C-alpha cells in the first residue's frame, strides 16, 4: 500500500 | 486492531 | 504453523 | 534469534 | 517509529 | 527466500 500492510479478518494478508 | 499491528517497545508484540 | 510464517508466492499470507 | 522470529502462541511476541 | 513499520520501496526496511 | 524472512542484524530487512 509505501508500506507492507497486514491486514487481518485468522489468516493474515500482506500486501504493498 | 482490521490490521496486525506491530507494536514497539526490544520485544514487538503483534495484536489484531 | 508455533510461529507466524509469511508465505510468499506478490501477495503475502500469514498463517501460524 | 539472525532472524525476528514471530512466536505464536492469539497475541505474537516478535523477538531477534 | 511506538510500532515496527515495514517500509516497502521488492525489499522490506522494518523500523521502529 | 517460499517465505518472507526477516533478516535481523536494529533495522530488518524482509526478503522473499
Amino acid at each position: 500500500v509505501a508500506k507492507l500492510v497486514f491486514f487481518a479478518d485468522a489468516a493474515i494478508i500482506g500486501l504493498m
